[PDB]
């Protein structure tokens, strides 16, 4: 049996900081890894002893909140999810990827619906959403 | 005893991706699974080493929200829930089926009513609703 | 000491499938326990190795919904909660008893009926009868 | 050390069922337990191996709710918390067994165990009013 | 490693009730422990075993709610919450303490009370400023 | 695998206040550990039997709440959440930093300011900028 | 062509008090009237030239408000209509005749009365359906 | 110069009470019109003199409310207008219904004229978008 | 025919300030009118030509509105109105008597006695002719309630 | 002086019904009114004997209602204004030919389309285009 | 009988706008009416032909509005009434008297509960407010 | 004494389209009147017999409703009031002029407050808007 985490932050010292069974764990790399190549905000799967063994994707369903605005960091972005709660979360390395042009993928702006995951503290996707007044039609017809 | 999970995903190996004690795991299938019959979303078994022993049906009880629209991935969901929260969820694969037609099965539109588990991020059943009025006629005659 | 679960379902086999500890388990029956006759929604309990061990009745206390409709199999029923929230649960067996007279007392269910229910075992047990607020109303005051 | 649960029934097997832990559980008494004297909704003691040592009065702090009307068995009572949720919980020795309880009382509650211990006397918003303001 | 708990209650036999670790537990004082100068409301640290081995202060941070009123007992209160959500809680020694005659004074009312609603009790009056003097702050 | 937890208070015999897996804990440090160099609300790293390894920055992702006042202690503040649920937190040292100057550089902080709070610690660590919306919604539409 | 008016008093030489085009106005009557008979409330026909020439019943149609309650004097209503505006009234004769018991009946607090509320009075108690009654017959 | 008016109730003088002018008047019939037969709620037109000269149809546009009921006269409704205002009106010709109906309304006047049909909105929705 | 106004005010040039036809007019007396039993608030019966002819008793029925303060004059109150309509009214004089009390202590359970007025009271209000006339005493909702369902 | 009024009907004997001052009335028409090409909710101006003398556009300025249906007659259409209330109107003869296409270009009336109308009259004159709100608030921004 | 109006402005000729009868209108003035020395706001009164014989104070009574601000003028204030509609008025000469300090008279800030006329388009008259606080205490002493 | 309107409208003939007394009227104009100079919105005053006889300025004040957008033909915009009920009023000429730039007269935008008269269905004057936080200062300070 493996279990999954999120991958936060890499250290020059070659550990990592992973989001998994609930909390902030420092953890080690296989040597099949190289730490420097993982992504912020990328699923890992982690074996029995808590060892990184394989770095994946991006958590791909969960919660959506709004994008307010992107810190001067460029780093972390503040997010209003459905009852008007805010929060701050990391942006996973996709969405600030710097050749973004600003459905098809870009630059991140206000008011664009994000993926997160509020208690490992990320977004990870932009979800597009169509008009209403063409899901309306697609209903009704 | 037996455990039980919702299977997320299945890998070109004889293992799966599977959403049990409030977590996403990686687990071994038995050779009672037969791993071309599985069915994204479908409940599964697991004994107590937590082998996939045995593939089953698909939740039956739980959450209720409003289908907004399916991703362009064709595999995943934006559902509203009781108070406006969105979320995106996977599809289970009945709700997806080719041969579906565009009361019983058919293909989904916006609007329509899906039973989901939020803490594993599917939908498993689209649930008809009757109209407010022969309800309301029901319950006062 | 023993734990508690709900029968969610019976199987060909005699294990049962269980909701106990915040999860659903397929647990084994004693040799002592007519499988065959356990209701689904009945209260189980179990032993230290989560054995069946005994059958109960249904859970009596617990959290109130809005019937708005049971579902066409006849065995599951869409509820609303207290802020709206919508879900499918199953009926416990007594509700549904083939032999309730339609129309204070056991009869079937109709939309707008309160049920007590278990929304993490996701099960309906009995129907709640609500006074007429001006009744009530009236009993506060005199 | 020892924890705490709420009694929930009795058997006449020396047995009791009381809600500990987040859960309901069976319990054995100790010799010293007089199980015949133990009341519906008691507080009671247990040790580490969850035997139940001694036993207690009733839950005096926590959550609030409106008594809308007490069920026809007597034993139960429909109460309306303050998002409007509504449940049934069971009345604890003392509200069965001293004023009848009426529709508009508040009770102090414990929802998970499911019981409902103390109806807790309202002031009048003007004197609180007026205790506030001279 | 200690953790920390909540006096709840003394005993004559050398132990306490205490809030800890979520629940209620009935926990053996060392003999450095007088027990019997605790306060009802206290934070009291235990070691590896559930001992309590020292007494403390009083929780400082946390939820605040809404005094409606002192019960009749004069040890508990009821207190109204952010989405009116009302409660019962016990009163910390230092909030009921006859001395008593902004700072310190008994209590009233709609005064905002610093709570532990997992403990059941509540530790300290918090004063509130006026928002039109915390407005003018923020504006100018 | 190494965890963490958020630096509350040290005392003098050099052991501190940590808030780590949802609770508050006295915890001994390595002697690695400079520990009256600590800063109230740090992140601190620990090992499996819980003694303090290293020294970190402050938490940096997490709920927002608006300051209302801080209290006057200078120590504690006031907070207001997304649902008027109010709350007392401690302010980490750089929110009180006695060379702090009175934008989006920092400075002392003002009835009103939007703080990065974790509830449980009970903690504030970091003012959060807000743009005017104005602003944000001419990016949006441009 | 002739106008019309709420009768509102009876004085001793014989002219009235009428509510006509907006405005209350002391008026005389027709040789044709017992001015004894009439009532308070009563509708009454006026020439052009502004004499009352004719006695009739009651407004029959109009806005409807909630009685909340008589008061002291017996003879003026409190009522409260559709967007919680309150209101005095004066009860038209039918309403409060002392031999009083869906059929005529004493006021009750909750009861729908028929106002105008230019001339200031209550003329008639309207029943009110039960909803579950009502939706019913709209849903069969 | 011809006003017109709503016909509210006739008299066995053959006069009529109208609704005419923001106020009821109590007016006569020409020698043309059958007082007996003209029907409650019609427009009559009026000449100079505020004679009834000529009958009409009923009024055909205004304000909507919804029916709550039909009084045991049979002859008024109780209406609830758009802002929950209350009121009775007499019941047209052709009306003398179901709880919900819309009907059109003229509360100065205090009659009831016509129901008037609502379509579905999801059918009115897709006539907006298709 | 007569009409009728509201006294807003008098003078000793045997002319009044009425409100009448909804306007404020300047109108004189007849000599049948005592100029030192005028009460401000007062109805007023007029003649075709507008002379004031007879002086009478207040208006009695009209709308509700809540007093919100008396104003530092003493003459004048900030009113309520149902939508959170807030007006100022001249008091008429006898809401404002020297000799008026205070009132029954509430222990007694009854308000409907002429009292000095305070904030919270009902008062019968012409708001076109800008008077306060008489204050309404209301039930408690319980009584009320009790009357509605026994 | 002369006044104005919207023409309601026309009738063969050189008299049409006029709402004006507020009021529905049969007026005569001066030989300069061409009957034959009056138009249902025309404007028209009157004289001081309330004589029609002559006939103008319509219109142009007033309250605007949202259109939720044309009546089963194809003359009527139930409006809803602000504060929801509705209202049956007559559509003038512009608003209903049949040489109308199916914007800011001349269509075929659809449910939500806003019209201009005036309450007292009964009358709706014209369909109103409205801008997005995002463009419009562009221009406001820049 | 004599009527009432407000001063609107006075004309070099001497004649002088008044809102009187529900209308602006230009009235002439009597030998005895210094035309000069009237002030925005006040009251006159009108003898049967519509001349102004006499001034008077200001309008005591009717509408409360709240001021949201006054204009660059310095002659006209932006005022919200009670079911939030706004409307610009004049203010009445004493409103504005450069004199007056900033219960007791006072230059007028945002905020202060205005006396208007909504037809004469004017406000008259600062009404301060008592504490909601100390008029409970009243009502319930 | 004489009355005043709102012109509305000029004719070829010397004769106007004025409101006043609540009503649309076509009017004379005098000598008095350089209809050259006549603007749409103008006040203009009246004699007892319904003459024009002088021109003025521009109402001044009254009811404010918001700018949506001007309509097509650059002569009528649609704005929305305080109950969010819309109209379509006529612009004063001033409001349009040609030489307007982009507190000092400019070009109108959507969101503008306008000063409007809805019974004569024009609109007669921007009116700008302090920010809320410079109120609430100058009320507090």
């Amino acid at each position: 049996p493996s279990g999954y985490g999120v991958l936060l932050a890499t250290h020059d010292d070659d550990t990592v900081d992973v989001f998994t069974s609930g909390r902030k764990m420092r953890l080690t790399c296989s040597p099949n890894i190289d730490a420097a190549s993982l992504k912020k905000g990328q699923t890992v799967r982690l074996n029995e002893a808590l060892t990184v063994v394989e770095a994946g994707t991006f958590e791909a369903v969960g919660e959506i909140s709004t994008l307010r605005e992107i810190l001067a960091d460029g780093h972390r972005a503040l997010v209003v999810g459905h009852a008007d709660e805010e929060r701050v979360v990391w942006l996973a390395d996709p969405l600030i990827a710097e050749d973004l042009p600003d459905t098809r993928p870009r630059k991140l702006r206000p008011g664009d619906s994000l993926l997160v995951d509020t208690k490992a503290g990320y977004a990870f996707e932009r979800i597009p959403k169509a008009e209403v007044e063409d899901l309306v039609l697609e209903e009704l017809v």
